[PDB]
């Protein structure tokens, strides 16, 4: 039987399902270790691969498979439930099998989803610098209407060191903090100036290959939830602009504590789509 994780009632996604709003035609490109296709739980439509010697469809990592979950994992008698589970979910393979990648595969990932129409770019990865052609990407992406989500990092805090990466440190993107189903911030959380909101991404059950489900800690769980409640909010408003998207996802946030640690607070979808 279907096990709903405590990140989707908690981020009151559940509440904006149950009206009927689940990201239908929302098409979201996850940016990661690609997505175990054939999983029962999942339905990926498309994708593409930057990486030499894998097909976007599979995942040796089970990184990617866990993100595409919490965005999209299907509703039905099985598994787990996404965030979103009705959205057109395309795996765009930017990391290899151990979990990491170069900037040009991610660059060239960013690109093809701004060219292929994606409504939704989430990046579950993140360094420590950052470049050129990375911020043009990000940069572009948004202007042409994309929204753009990435984990704030796992850096924990440094005293009064800011330890957001990139992407998330763009000011095109939204940065994603971590607390766990108290709504407490997680201690690896990155915390700084461009930290914007927190989801759930201590604890985090999804699916994993093969054809199984798997708790993960990080970020990286954290900042599907809010491509999915992206997700949602334009299915249920599709003229809204990604800029709209965005700070309706912000402004509408339950606030925890300093936006240092906690951005403008947990994301609340339900207050963001209304
Ligand atoms: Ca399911
Ligand atoms: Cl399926
Ligand atoms: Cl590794
Ligand atoms: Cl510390
Ligand atoms: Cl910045
Ligand atoms: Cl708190
Ligand atoms: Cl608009
Ligand atoms: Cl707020
Ligand atoms: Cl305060
Ligand atoms: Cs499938
Ligand atoms: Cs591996
Ligand atoms: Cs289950
Ligand atoms: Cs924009
Ligand atoms: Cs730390
Ligand atoms: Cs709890
Ligand atoms: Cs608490
Ligand atoms: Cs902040
Ligand atoms: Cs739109
Ligand atoms: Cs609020
Ligand atoms: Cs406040
Ligand atoms: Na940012």
């Amino acid at each position: 039987a279907q096990t709903v994780p405590y990140g989707i009632p908690l981020i009151k996604a559940d509440k904006v399902q149950a009206q009927g709003f689940k990201g239908a035609n929302v098409k979201v490109a996850v940016l990661d270790t690609g997505i175990q296709a054939s999983h029962p739980d999942l339905n990926v439509v498309g994708g593409a691969s930057f990486v030499a010697g894998e097909a976007y469809n599979t995942d040796g990592n089970g990184h990617g498979t866990h993100v595409a979950g919490t965005v999209a994992a299907l509703d039905n008698t099985t598994g787990v439930l996404g965030v979103a589970p009705s959205v057109s979910l395309y795996a765009v393979k930017v990391l290899n099998s151990s979990g990491s990648g170069s900037y040009s595969g991610i660059v060239s990932g960013i690109e093809w989803a701004t060219t292929n129409g994606m409504d939704v770019i989430n990046m579950s990865l993140g360094g420590a610098s950052g470049s050129t052609a990375m911020k043009q990407a990000v940069d572009n992406a948004y202007a042409r209407g994309v929204v753009v989500v990435a984990a704030a990092g796992n850096s924990g805090n440094s005293g009064s060191t800011n330890t957001i990466g990139y992407p998330a440190k763009y000011d095109s993107v939204i940065a994603v903090g971590a607390v766990d189903s108290n709504s407490n911030r997680a201690s690896f959380s990155s915390v700084g100036a461009e930290l914007e909101v927190m989801a759930p991404g201590a604890g985090v059950y999804s699916t994993y290959p093969t054809n199984t489900y798997a708790t993960l800690n990080g970020t990286s769980m954290a900042s599907p939830h809010v491509a999915g409640a992206a997700a949602l909010i334009l299915s249920k408003h599709p003229n809204l602009s990604a800029s709209q998207v965005r700070n309706r996802l912000s402004s509408t946030a339950t606030y925890l504590g300093s936006s240092f640690y906690y951005g403008k607070g947990l994301i609340n979808v339900e207050a963001a789509a209304q």
